[PDB]
């Protein structure tokens, strides 16, 4: 019996007899798998819970893949095809819908809505970067637009289009709060280190440039050992939920390794004291860095569709906090540094467009199916965090560069626009968040 | 067939004006199921109804009430075992005044007066004084071990910055949610956001009046006392006082009677009790510049900035503010009420003269139980005193002592004692008022904060931040030595401490 004949709908991965004979009632095709003690087993709604009751405590199973149905096989293939055109044109919202109809994952739909909803506010983003660009640097204009934009877009995302988004997905704490905020020591000391070694790889190439690769070796390294010994044992001290904790401990390195050498530049460098180097290292990475992070026969199909899924690291499941990652430091990128380079809205809108078409692709054909067609948090903060600190830094850029001590301002004038702005940001979000939380 | 005879648990009140109309009997028909009696009121045009009211025909009389369109107004009548049990309540507080009161009495009055507005009120007063009782402790502790260094104390000021934010912390996130689902259990009886920013502008141009006469008459009394040789110089010193204390009512009196009620109007609030929050949070504008502009502009232009500046002269004023000041508000809310009504009667005794109040016991010939409960009923609508738990006033007035506290305890550490004596007497006060002379709101049957705590967090923060900035200025005290770019930088910087601290908090204990 073919098993695509069979029309399979969910697989059960084990390495025994005892499940074989639970089958009794259900249809099932055994096959090993892409290791001999590993075996692909082919299952075909009128099971409801007891199925996942019996395999929670069957404990002779090593993963539950919920598989793609024939037909909406062919469904999903339909999809990617409409996706497939309109490469260069905003993507269209009923694609979500259908997609989330088809699939009911609650992971893509939410990525894909936030990544639709980031294109969308870009594209004015993108005509208005291009508008000024060529009707340039450090202009107010760009800056106040950018200072809008970032607010409104916030505010519009975290409590217009997410509440109707994830709510419809979704259809000794204390103790435990307290061992995360133990946390906050170890975190700011390997920050410290990581940022001196910025400052001291900065200063010895400036020296070199100037009056006369560490980087690239030294960042990888600590991240393997801050978590080696500091973020996995005492996420198993707080003992939970788990995932999103060793992203939020994970991320104070990443922010730093990412926007560090440009700030620096930019508040120290130039003050202090090439004319043209900040452009270069602004497209170094605004450009560079962005493709680089961007980058029967039907039977052995579909049992190298389960070996892909189980191996092939690019059809494994889906884990939305990296994409979310890797959008929300190019909007941190965006919204912090645009002023240099008004065309950083046009470059942003092709990088995004290009990879919704890409993730797209890779969620629906080849990602690991993750919900049954039958029966956020920490990111939301961080995209909060990056409006404030975009929004606070532009308007001190721009305060500052209006005419480039090549400032014409004193730095207690710098700090006072700095906590100025900081202030009616923090206000305006506020009363943008209440205007539209009465809707 | 007595009032008391039949123990009253509801007083309908209505406009028997149109005698014509005859709703009285419309409501006696309405009540073929239970028994009433219907008598003349405090005034010819008003006459209550006292009923007895229970559940099983509870919510036809509202319906037909509503329906009727014509009730002045509805009273939950305490019955004689309710009665009963207050003023037992009541003498139990009459008893240990000493000890601030435990929270056995709270559960107590929440099972009683099932009011959640008092039980509320009651509650933050409670945790208020309980958090105080350890910083009057601490304050007296740093005022006579440290002798003569007792102003400006580092320590006392990191303890007031932390004490200040758990107590925050503690009652938003800990006790209010309790008592909000507690309460909540008996629940007995677009464009208007965009129309409340647009009162903002309305906000900004009321109360930039009120700061600049508030600088002019602090000019003026500096002017007065320091450069001046005028005859009568001591005479002229008390003008600006009076000029503040007759400016700060008109002002209220014009913000309200032309900018809130008609803004008010202008947002269309559905929800009355939303009405009523927006207008207070307007009114709040005018409250907090009059109350503590005085001593910031003191503190921070008098002494800095600056013929010799008098030295205790910030003693001076707090002295007034923390001290005086505070009887004066907790009297104009107390006695002063009853001290109009009795001038009242000296400059027109009987300016009202409705003769249907004196010729009503000749009308009726009640009993003196039955003329008690209709003088009951008729202070309940007529005594300033009698009038429904207003939770907002109140709330008002402890926060603005609590923001007293929190921003100028750096100077007197013997403050929180005061606030102790103070609010103990106050608690007992209001708990003597609102379970025996305030008018009910809730049945104990059922029937089919919001703002404060925003202002209170407002509060913490601003207290946290201009204790810390006080005692950066004074601790080692143009007489400061320091740069104002430092202290303006240290601002902001305690400011987010303090946020950050808040939001731990708030974190450690919302999470249970």
């Amino acid at each position: 019996q073919t098993i695509t004949s069979l029309d399979p709908n969910c697989v059960i991965v084990f390495n025994s007899l005892n499940v074989e004979f639970k089958r009794l009632n259900i249809h099932s095709i055994i096959e090993p798998g892409h290791d001999l003690q590993t075996s692909y087993a082919f299952i075909r709604q009128d099971n409801a819970k007891p199925l996942f009751s019996f395999l929670q405590n069957l404990d002779f199973i090593e993963s539950i893949i919920p598989y793609h149905d024939t037909e909406l096989s062919d469904d999903l293939h339909k999809l990617i095809s409409i996706s497939k055109s309109k490469i260069l044109e905003a993507p269209k919202q009923y694609e979500l819908y259908n997609l989330s109809n088809l699939t009911n994952n609650p992971k893509q739909s939410l990525y894909f809505a936030f990544l639709q909803n980031y294109i969308k506010w870009l594209i004015p983003f993108s005509f208005f970067g291009l508008s000024i660009r060529f009707l340039y640097e450090f202009n107010s204009t760009y800056s106040l637009f950018a200072i809008l934009w970032t607010l409104s877009f916030t505010a519009f995302w975290l409590y217009k289009y997410e509440p109707f988004w994830s709510d419809r997905l979704s259809k000794a704490s204390s103790v435990i709060m307290l061992k995360k905020c133990c946390f906050i020591p170890v975190a700011l000391l390997f920050g410290a280190i990581l940022l001196s070694f910025q400052l001291y790889c900065f200063a010895l190439e400036i020296f070199i440039k100037q009056i006369y690769i560490l980087i690239c070796t030294f960042t990888p390294v600590l991240t393997v050992i801050y978590n080696k010994y500091f973020v996995e044992p005492m996420t198993k001290w707080e003992n939970h939920n788990a995932k999103k904790s060793k992203e939020a401990k994970n991320f104070v390195i990443i922010f730093l390794s990412s926007y560090v050498p440009l700030l620096i530049t930019l508040f120290l460098y130039l003050p202090m004291g090439d004319t043209k180097r900040y452009e270069d290292q602004f497209f170094y990475f605004i450009v560079i860095n962005q493709l680089i992070q961007f980058s029967s026969s039907s039977d052995m199909k579909i049992w190298s569709k389960v070996k892909s899924y189980q191996t092939d690291p690019w059809g494994a499941t889906f884990d939305l906090d990296a994409n979310f990652k890797k959008l929300l430091l190019q909007f941190g990128y965006l919204v912090m540094f645009s002023t240099i380079w008004p065309l950083a809205p046009f470059i942003c809108l092709i990088v995004n467009l290009i990879v919704y078409q890409v993730d797209l692709r890779k969620a629906v054909l080849y990602s690991k199916p993750e919900y049954f067609p039958f029966p956020v948090g920490l990111w939301n903060s961080v995209l909060v965090m990056f409006s404030i600190l975009g929004c606070v830094i532009t308007a001190t850029l721009t305060y500052m560069y209006q005419s480039c001590n090549p400032i014409n301002h004193s730095w207690i004038n710098i700090v006072l626009y700095a906590v100025f702005i900081e202030h009616v940001s923090v206000a305006i979000f506020f009363l943008f968040s209440s205007i539209l939380k009465s809707s």
